[PDB]
């Protein structure tokens, strides 16, 4: 339905970028307006590591101490003084949105500067990672940090993942995780036609009801995915989000393909 | 290695019950001593629902309100005022150890009395569920509540799941979740031979460093599983656990098969 009355109905701000990878058709809406990506970003870092270490070599183990640990690390919280593979870091970041995992992933990639570096290669001028977890999810309308526009985010997802340089194996490992993740069932997955396949990574910033869902959406009987970025936020710092907002946005946009 | 020097080395209390379903061979240790099962119990309730609703009918939706919500419900915490299927309740309980999910599952089964009822049918005289989440994980050496012995727990897992009445579909849905769960990689999975398959559900009570791992373990090249229950605890209320304890217990016990 109209995104505008979604915005009215929900009293929210919608940012949408959809790309049909088969056809190259796009559906934009508030497309160049900046929003906090929060955890959606875990998919990018993940893919960036994935490019740099073959599947066979994800068994590689890294050491975690107490200094490594940040909030909301359901998986990694138990690894103080132990090793975890690259494989399990990604699993934890992707399925559980594990904040230490993400941090260690950026670290393995070579830090934020390395991410910044990749982005630019991708011709991603907008995505602006500045902080580490959990501060990278601390949205303020007044700051550009850890923001992107649905378009820049979307273009990058396309370039890294869908039409990227990943190996069969690495591409499959990453997409499966995004496909199996039950974490965002109330988001895009909730709004698409019944026999569609959704490989997403959701996110939520602490403030302004910042709620997001990013996905590779496979139409019932379609191999190439539709890249879908939906960012949402609201007026007040303490506003809570309505996930049904994203579900209904997804529902509408999908109509156009 | 010897469980006794595991116990010395870790200054912990070990409770082990292993059953080779092929052969019927058991490995017991402090087998009839009671421990808090905590989240391991999510597997039982899950299986109990699974017996009662065909796979095709897990799409069945149930309504969650705010009254339903308990602590540490990473999935269900977002469902206030919405419906979730039976399928996704189980997914959330199993993969994320989702406390509201578990609660709603027991509720769908018909409550604790119904669980108590099933147990007895199973000839499970010991497992003593008394509370709901999150209190069912509040261990005290002095209370029997939400306790079982590695044997009674183990026997029941065998009877419900391994050698149970589940359908192909329901049995596969449940085992896959336990197999895909990266949550207990530092436990049993950490101690078994490299090419073994482990379908577990881990748990941890608030006190006495109560740490557990329950699994269906498939020897590299073996179809029938070994049922493995490892319960561990320590002397002081505020003791924290060493997961490596379970990994090394698993490592040892597996030697015998
Ligand atoms: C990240 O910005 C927001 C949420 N990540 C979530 C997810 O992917 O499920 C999450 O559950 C972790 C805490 O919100
Ligand atoms: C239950 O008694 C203890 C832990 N459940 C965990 C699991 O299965 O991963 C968990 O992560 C939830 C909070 O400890
Ligand atoms: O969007 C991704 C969120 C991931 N981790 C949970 C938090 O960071 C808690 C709020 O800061
Ligand atoms: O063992 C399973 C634990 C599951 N949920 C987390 C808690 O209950 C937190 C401690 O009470």
């Amino acid at each position: 339905k109209e995104l505008n009355d979604l915005e009215k109905k929900y009293n929210a701000h919608i940012g949408v970028y959809a790309l049909d990878t088969k056809s190259g058709k796009e559906v934009k809406f508030n497309s160049d307006k900046r929003f906090a990506y929060a955890s959606t970003s875990k998919a990018i870092n993940s893919a960036i590591l994935l490019e740099q270490v073959p599947y066979n070599k994800l068994n590689k183990k890294v050491h975690i101490n107490k200094d490594d640990i940040v909030a909301y690390s359901p998986i990694l919280e138990k690894y103080v003084g132990k090793d975890i593979t690259l494989k399990a870091l990604i699993e934890a970041s992707m399925t559980y949105s594990d904040n230490t995992a993400n941090n260690k992933i950026i670290k393995e990639i070579g830090g934020i500067k390395k991410v910044k570096q990749r982005l630019k290669e991708l011709g991603d001028k907008v995505t602006n990672p500045v902080r580490y977890e959990i501060e990278l999810n601390y949205y303020s309308p007044k700051s550009k940090k850890d923001t992107s526009t649905p378009a820049a985010f979307g273009k990058t997802l396309n370039k890294l993942i869908a039409n990227g340089k990943l190996s069969k194996e690495n591409k499959k490992f990453l997409l499966d995780l995004m496909l199996n993740n039950k974490s965002g069932d109330t988001l895009i997955k909730d709004g698409v036609p019944k026999d569609y396949k959704v490989a997403d990574k959701s996110g939520q910033a602490i403030t302004y009801a910042s709620r997001n869902d990013v996905a590779f959406v496979y139409p019932k009987g379609q191999s190439e995915p539709i890249v879908l970025v939906i960012f949402t936020n609201k007026d007040n710092k303490s506003d809570k989000p309505n996930d049904k907002l994203i579900s209904e946005t997804a529902k509408s946009v999908m109509k156009e393909f």
